[PDB]
This record gives structure tokens, C-alpha cells and sequence, in this order.
């Protein structure tokens, strides 16, 4: 068994190995990468996502989100307060202001300690799920706007044409902006490229242990769990690494820097925070190995979750028994 301890693996593909995206995902899994739930991919030195980032200030963040926290420092929920629209240039200046700028710190570990100590006492502003791409059209390798779509994958595997598209999203972050514990919609894969700016720290639970995190979440957020059998689909719950270790939950952590890809694997729970102003791009994707995960993926039928993008057709084909219930909610 490859990677039996479920460590996060880091890959350094050559420019030749960087041509065939599907092949390299398969290669990483042959080495046991998926057992961690998260892998880092450092692109070859010959590669660039685009020429510069000098001309992105005019992008519009139509609905910036202020992340207000409730709870204790290591166990808390956050809700998203909608703010007036602002451009990326305005957002960058806001992130670097005294109220929101990264504090002095000596290393990633020091900043991590500051994050979990002080996160709940602030409310950073986040730009998320903005349809778009910053990859140059001339970038042919690992361009997140040019992967095979999930709709085509299901057709190839199961023989069924379905409606729907599969396009990338942009994220604008600042210090303490937070993504709560979650798996992807339908427990899909995701791939995230950090285009620009300060790092993002990730936490991840191995897919083979995801149910352990679910059980701890039910214990730590008991009202939330009574309201929905899959409330982590709401993407509002945070649990610190200290509390995870206290409860024996298997997990790993890693910091992603500009110019690095991260891939999350099916049913790999992950959470994290941004260190300062940055810009990332991400999209979900599927492989033949995902189909079995899609069939078994939990759903939220209580109304809250909504979604990154339409799962209707995936639920309809892969989970026909659930379709009606999930539909009504
Ligand atoms: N799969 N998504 C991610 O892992 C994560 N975004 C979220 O979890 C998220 C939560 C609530 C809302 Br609303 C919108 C998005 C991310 N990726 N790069 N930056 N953040
Ligand atoms: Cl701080
Ligand atoms: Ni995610
Ligand atoms: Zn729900």
C-alpha cells in the first residue's frame, strides 16, 4: 500500500510530465497521493500561468463577504455578511490597510498560532466563487479553464449525455479570510492555483477518516447537526488543529505559496486560511475513480447549502433515490 500514513505528498513534474493532466493525476494516485486528501504540485520552471498580473485591478468583486465569527477560538462558526461591490484594486488596498494587514511574524508557524488565537475577534473580507480565469489562453499545460469537464467524464464513463458546464472560479483573500471544513460538491476533486500574493495554509483529513471528522463536528456543533444531517455542506464550521489533535482526529497541514497548485481528492475534508492579500483560481474536476464517491456523497436537503454550481444532473443520474428529496430542499 502506497503512502500508508496518508502524508501530504509534493510533486515536481517535468515539462514533459506536465502535458497530460489526467495522466499525472493518475500518476500521483499510483504513488498514494490521494490517501492524504490533498497534494501539492510545483510546476516546472519552464511554465508560467500568464505573463503578468499588472492588469487585474479592474476585476469586480460584485459581493465581497465579511466573515463574522461566533463561538470559541478553536471551535466556531462564521457567517457571510454581504458588502457593497468593490474592484480588485480597491480590495487590495483594503487588505493592506492597518485594520486588515498581516501582522509582523517570524515564520508560518508563528502566523498560524496568531490566526487560531485571534481569528474570531476580527471579520476579514473575502471575495469568492467569482466566475472567471486569469490563465493566459496561450498556456496549454494545467490551464484550469481547459480541463476536461465533469459532464464529459460522466458521459465517457456511464454513457449518458447531461446538461451543464464546468468553469473556473476566482478567489480574493486577505489575512484571516477563512474556508470552513468541507468536501467538494458531490465529493468531486478540486484543483487550486495560487496566482498572486501571500500564502494559504491548508488542513486536510484523509478520505479514509472523513467520518471521524463528521462525528466530532456533530459533537461540537450539536444544534447545527440536529438541523441537518450533512451540515458540513453548509461550509460554516471551523475546528482548530489543537482541537483535532485533542480528539485524535487524523489530519495534516501544509502552506501553499504563489505559483503552486493544490489538488484535493474525493471526500478529502479541508479547511484553511489566507496569510494576506492573494488571488487564487479553482475548479472541480472528475476522474473515473470519482464516480463511486459521487454515488455515495452526502447531501444537504435542508435548504442551506445551495452550491458552488449545479449538481442537479449528477444527483439525478448517480443518486436517483435521493433526487426528489434533495430537489425539494
Ligand atoms: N472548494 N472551495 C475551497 O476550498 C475554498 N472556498 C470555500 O470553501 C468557500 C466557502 C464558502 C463560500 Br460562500 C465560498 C467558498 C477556497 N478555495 N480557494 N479559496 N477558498
Ligand atoms: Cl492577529
Ligand atoms: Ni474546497
Ligand atoms: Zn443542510
Amino acid at each position: 500500500a502506497q503512502n500508508p500514513n496518508c502524508n501530504i505528498m509534493i510533486f515536481h513534474p517535468t515539462k514533459e510530465e506536465f502535458n497530460d493532466f489526467d495522466k499525472y493525476i493518475a500518476y500521483m494516485e499510483s504513488q498514494g497521493a490521494h490517501r492524504a486528501g490533498l497534494a501539492k504540485i510545483i510546476p516546472p520552471k519552464e511554465w508560467k500561468a500568464r505573463e503578468t498580473y499588472d492588469n487585474i485591478s479592474e476585476i469586480l468583486i460584485a459581493t465581497p463577504l465579511q466573515q463574522v465569527a461566533s463561538g470559541r477560538a478553536g471551535v466556531f462558526t462564521q457567517y457571510h455578511k454581504k458588502k457593497k461591490a468593490m474592484t480588485v484594486g480597491e480590495y487590495r488596498h483594503l487588505a493592506n490597510s492597518k485594520k486588515y494587514q498581516t501582522p509582523p511574524h517570524q515564520n508560518f508557524e508563528d502566523l498560524e498560532r496568531k490566526y487560531w488565537k485571534n481569528r474570531i475577534y476580527n471579520s476579514p473580507i473575502y471575495g469568492a466563487d467569482i466566475s472567471g480565469s486569469l490563465f493566459d489562453e496561450n498556456t496549454k499545460q494545467w490551464n484550469l479553464g481547459h480541463l476536461g469537464t465533469i459532464q464529459d467524464l460522466l458521459e465517457k464513463e456511464c454513457g449518458v449525455v447531461i446538461e451543464g458546464v464546468n468553469t473556473p472560479y476566482l478567489y480574493f483573500g486577505m489575512w484571516k479570510t477563512t474556508f470552513a471544513w468541507h468536501t467538494e460538491d458531490m465529493d468531486l476533486y478540486s484543483i487550486n492555483y495560487l496566482h498572486l500574493g501571500e500564502p494559504k495554509t491548508w488542513y486536510v483529513v484523509p478520505p479514509e477518516h472523513g467520518q471521524r471528522l463528521e462525528r466530532l463536528a456533530r459533537e461540537l456543533f450539536p444544534g447545527s447537526s440536529r438541523g441537518c444531517g450533512a451540515f458540513l455542506r453548509h461550509k460554516v464550521a471551523l475546528i482548530s488543529p489543537t482541537v483535532l489533535k485533542e480528539n485524535g482526529i487524523p489530519f495534516n497541514r501544509i502552506t501553499q505559496e504563489a505559483g503552486e497548485f493544490m489538488v484535493t481528492f474525493p471526500y478529502g475534508y479541508h479547511a484553511g486560511f489566507n496569510h494576506g492579500f492573494n488571488c487564487a483560481e479553482a475548479i472541480n474536476f472528475a476522474t473515473p475513480r470519482w464516480i463511486d464517491y459521487g454515488k455515495m456523497a452526502s447531501q444537504c436537503s435542508c435548504g442551506e447549502a445551495r452550491v458552488t454550481f449545479s449538481m442537479d444532473a449528477f444527483v439525478r443520474i448517480l443518486q436517483p433515490e435521493r433526487y426528489d428529496l434533495w430537489k425539494r430542499g
